[PDB]
């Protein structure tokens, strides 16, 4: 029972059965589609009070095991019955079970082509897992971390990388980065209201500077780690200058442009999601891809509640800024978008635009459903937020379901952290 | 329960109550969402061969007359409880009903209403209905559209209007439309391999040959109507030239853009859809409203699959067409969708831009949950094919349901019409 889906720009139809290993959990039902919902407590994972009971435990954790020697060609039978035992009675001597350190590589590939909102998976077999479940210390944690953005940014040739922390056992104990990314901009609420730097990071930058940290009041600034190690209270640190990499913002015909005096960094890395592999939950596991142009070019830059740099580049583009009509502001954005793509080309910087993305991703899509008959995907997140239809993705129907592995979001750490 | 969504752009948010009042026929279940499926049959109001039974028929009938009847500030129970007692008898005694005249003017306005996909209903207020119900030949049903043409185009100041032909009967004598649309151009498989004209309309087209029209090979022929009554064989029809209105594309700028020689037609009517009202099927009822500028400029100019004018743009703008980083696509589909709205400008006819456009479906948003709890939208349909996020619509969560009366989808006419 397939559900075939068509691509209307190529005529290409796709039979999809792999919903059917779906988790039952969608909100949508007969009576409604709640699929723009951003943060659907169906796709969030939040905080544990006790372990996972471990008989409740047993039959992902098999199913997982099924599934990691279900992806080897050469069958390995033996080996397969052999970890199904393995992993049987240590859940039943340790109440847990931890993956090899081949399960966690695949758990974290896998999870990444079951992300129906990322457009990049067309890369999802080049991860670099590093292996931080060790950890102990915020400090840790820290260094573990900086290694991680030394090794993602590579000088500009960025590369992929996920650090996968201690899993959680009881739920106080977790380890957890509180930032949403590992870097981002600070935003300052001023004295007389107004807001400096990143809008959208007014509320975190605060948590900070309660915290200890100093504001600089810059448009810029980096904001420090919180890492919570162990379920304690989080600590601060901040990545050493030299391993953040950054762009300036000039634009190939537009010598003013760069008196707007705009830069963006160039790791974009999620840092506060959990991931679940066979009942196993990882509530630290900060991960990174290089940059789609468009994430700064129109979110970052021109959202209205971000940096909101619109109606300035308009006005200074000499547009009929007054009436929408001119369409000033989709001449903008593009020149904007251009200023981007060119910037980061230009001191060297990994960036794709987001046409080659989606026609990368068409390609991803194809080879899926030859290969498992499936590709969760999620129309409302792949399709550029500039040109929608002038991309191959606009136009192709999707299934959207959540599979396992799968990383899921968490209720934000400060909302449910008891401090002691 | 309500269900709450946000604006994330301006952080209003909405409680969602009406949903409950949809019809539980979407296919989205917890373990799948298929929002992004086009054509679905969850949407679609396909052929009978009876009569509706009068059973079924009853509730839908009653819920109707008290939407209705509950729809006026000065309530009138009297007439009411007696609209209702009378319905009752009639559906007894005939089997099925009819709707009085300013039940109809109720049920399509509130039907379009109930538009998801439609980005125009602030106007929802604003629509001039042709009965016609009565009509009984297929150049009786040519007059009436010729009449609603001609109101619709008003010299270019364009309206909305609707003309609801019989209702269904037993299936077997539908009056209806086979064209998706009353005006639309042709499309030719030419003898060289090329498509001549627009490539989504060969086969209608090849359709209006076999029934006798002669093709006439140009780039913008209006196809011929090809009318249903009383369930016979369609019949073709000519729009009057006089009757079609078209805007030749000029750029502001690019004096070059007319040596494109395009043109469009001012006036877009949904010919091919089914009026659901209280249990009723009116399987003919084009409607009509005016042009959003991007249909135009990034759908039927830009699509690959359609006029596809992006390339030569590109080519004649002399940008660097051959690497898509360039975002030369961007610059180029801007420039069109300028010409756009420039030429129906300038030659006095209806338009609306893209964000004006999403500015008042906001509006219309807010009205409809303060006025009803509720606001059937669909995010994928409502936002604007370029641009996406620049428009506060892409910010917008919704909830995408089906109530009554409703727009829906039919099977189109020749797949299932039996030739007599
Ligand atoms: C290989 C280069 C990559 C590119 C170009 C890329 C690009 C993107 C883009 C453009 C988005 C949309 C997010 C937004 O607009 O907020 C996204 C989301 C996402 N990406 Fe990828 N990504 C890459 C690698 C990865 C990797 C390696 C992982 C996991 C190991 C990953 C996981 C995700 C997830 C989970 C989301 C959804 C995030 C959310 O819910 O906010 N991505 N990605
Ligand atoms: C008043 C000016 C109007 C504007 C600017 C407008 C605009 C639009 C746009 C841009 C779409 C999306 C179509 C596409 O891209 O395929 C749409 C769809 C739709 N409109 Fe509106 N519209 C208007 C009036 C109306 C009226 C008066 C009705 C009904 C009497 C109506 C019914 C619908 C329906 C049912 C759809 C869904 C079409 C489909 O499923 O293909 N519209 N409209
Ligand atoms: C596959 C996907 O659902 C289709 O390409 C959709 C996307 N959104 C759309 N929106 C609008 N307004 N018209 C379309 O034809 C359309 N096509
Ligand atoms: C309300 C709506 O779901 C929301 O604006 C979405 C739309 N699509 C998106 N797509 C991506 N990639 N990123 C986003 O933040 C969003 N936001
Ligand atoms: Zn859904």
């Amino acid at each position: 029972r397939h559900v075939r889906i068509k691509n209307w720009g190529s005529g290409m139809t796709f039979q999809d059965t792999l919903h059917h290993k779906a988790k039952g959990i969608l909100t949508c039902r007969s009576k409604s589609c709640l699929g723009s919902i951003m943060t659907p407590k169906s796709l969030t994972r939040g905080p544990r009070d006790k372990p996972t009971p471990p008989d409740e435990l047993l039959p992902q954790a098999i199913e997982f095991v099924n599934q990691y020697y279900g992806s080897f060609k050469e069958a390995k039978i033996e080996e397969h019955l052999a970890r199904v035992e393995a992993v049987t009675k240590e859940i039943e001597t340790t109440g847990t079970y931890q993956l090899t350190g081949d399960e966690l590589i695949f758990a974290t590939k896998q999870a990444w082509r079951n992300a129906p909102r990322c457009i990049g998976r067309i890369q999802w077999s080049n991860l670099q897992v590093f292996d931080a479940r060790s950890c102990s210390t915020a400090r840790e944690m820290f260094e573990h971390i900086c290694r991680h953005v030394r090794y993602s940014t590579n000088n500009g040739n960025i590369r992929s990388a996920i650090t996968v922390f201690p899993q959680r056992s009881d739920g106080k104990h977790d380890f957890r980065v509180w930032n949403a990314q590992l870097i981002r901009y600070a935003g300052y609420q001023m004295p007389d209201g107004s807001i400096r730097g990143d809008p959208a990071n007014v509320e975190f930058t605060q948590l900070c500077i309660d915290l200890g940290w100093k504001p600089k009041y810059g448009r810029f600034d980096v904001v420090p780690l919180v890492l919570q190690a162990n379920g304690r209270d989080p600590e601060l640190f901040e990545i050493p200058p030299d391993l953040v990499l950054e762009v300036a913002m000039e634009h190939p015909k537009y010598e003013w442009f760069r008196e707007l005096e705009l830069k963006w960094y160039a790791l974009p890395a999620v840092a506060n999601m959990l991931l679940e592999v066979g009942g196993l939950e990882f509530p630290g596991c900060p991960f990174n891809g290089w940059y789609m142009g468009t994430e700064i070019g129109v979110r970052d830059f021109c959202d209205v509640q971000r940096y909101n740099i619109l109606e300035e580049v308009g006005r200074r583009m000499g547009l009929e800024t007054h009436k929408l009509a001119s369409l000033w502001k989709d001449q903008a954005v593009v020149e904007i978008n251009i200023a981007v793509i060119h910037s980061f080309q230009k001191q060297n910087v990994t960036i794709m635009d987001h046409h080659s993305a989606a026609e990368s991703f068409m390609k991803y899509m194809q080879n899926e459903y030859r290969s498992r008959g499936g590709c969760p995907a999620d129309w409302i997140w792949l399709v550029p937020p500039m040109s929608g239809s002038i991309t191959p993705v606009f136009h192709q129907e999707m299934l959207n379901y959540v599979l396992s592995p799968f990383y899921y979001y968490q209720v934000e750490a400060w909302k449910t952290h008891v401090w002691q």
